[PDB]
């Protein structure tokens, strides 16, 4: 099954000049610990906002130019990245905009972080359809000396 991860700000910002303009720290792990020995699909831009492979998970980078970096695989569509990933229970497509829009259709899960913060962006989540989905878990967490927006970890599972 194919799952996507993101963390959104108000009205579904998820990016701005290839950057995340916010801090969450428990945000972050919450991502390792949902992706951790998995595969992980990702568009050429988000590599490059990462700028590093992401250790403990097979990296699966889609480009239609040929790859520059032997430590992560590449492919040149969809169907080639779902491949690349094997036989495995679950499938963590992180990103970004582009990737998103493509991959919703086939997503059984979502794993979303709402941040409340509000920023400028020019990178949005795709607006799926809420009555696709079913809420199955959500968690509030305040702001606090680490993290300095208050947060909502949810996961959505198709109806
Ligand atoms: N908040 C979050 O959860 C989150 C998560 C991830 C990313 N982001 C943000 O999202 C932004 C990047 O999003 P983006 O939409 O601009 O880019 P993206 O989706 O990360 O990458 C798009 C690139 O992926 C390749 N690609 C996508 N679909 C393909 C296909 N079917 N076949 C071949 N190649 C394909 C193309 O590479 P080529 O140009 O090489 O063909 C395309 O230019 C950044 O601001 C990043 O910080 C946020
Ligand atoms: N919920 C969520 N939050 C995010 O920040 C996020 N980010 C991306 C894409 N960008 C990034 C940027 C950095 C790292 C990163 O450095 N991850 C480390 C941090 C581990 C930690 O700090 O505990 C990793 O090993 O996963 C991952 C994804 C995709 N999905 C997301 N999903
Ligand atoms: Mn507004
Ligand atoms: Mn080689
Ligand atoms: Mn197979
Ligand atoms: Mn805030
Ligand atoms: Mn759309
Ligand atoms: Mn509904």
């Amino acid at each position: 099954m194919i799952s996507l991860i993101a963390a959104l700000a108000v009205d579904r910002v998820i990016g701005m000049e290839n950057a995340m303009p916010w801090n969450l720290p428990a945000d972050l792990a919450w991502f390792k610990r949902n992706t951790l020995n998995k595969p992980v699909i990702m568009g050429r831009h988000t590599w490059e906002s990462i700028g590093r492979p992401l250790p403990g998970r097979k990296n699966i980078i889609l480009s239609s130019q040929p790859g520059t970096d032997d430590r992560v695989t590449w492919v040149k569509s969809v169907d080639e990245a779902i491949a690349a990933c094997g036989d495995v229970p679950e499938i963590m497509v992180i990103g970004g905009g582009r990737v998103y829009e493509q991959f919703l259709p086939k997503a059984q899960k979502l794993y979303l972080t709402h941040i409340d913060a509000e920023v400028e962006g020019d990178t949005h989540f795709p607006d799926y359809e809420p009555d696709d989905w079913e809420s199955v878990f959500s968690e509030f967490h305040d702001a606090d000396a680490q993290n300095s927006h208050s947060y909502c970890f949810e996961i959505l599972e198709r109806r």
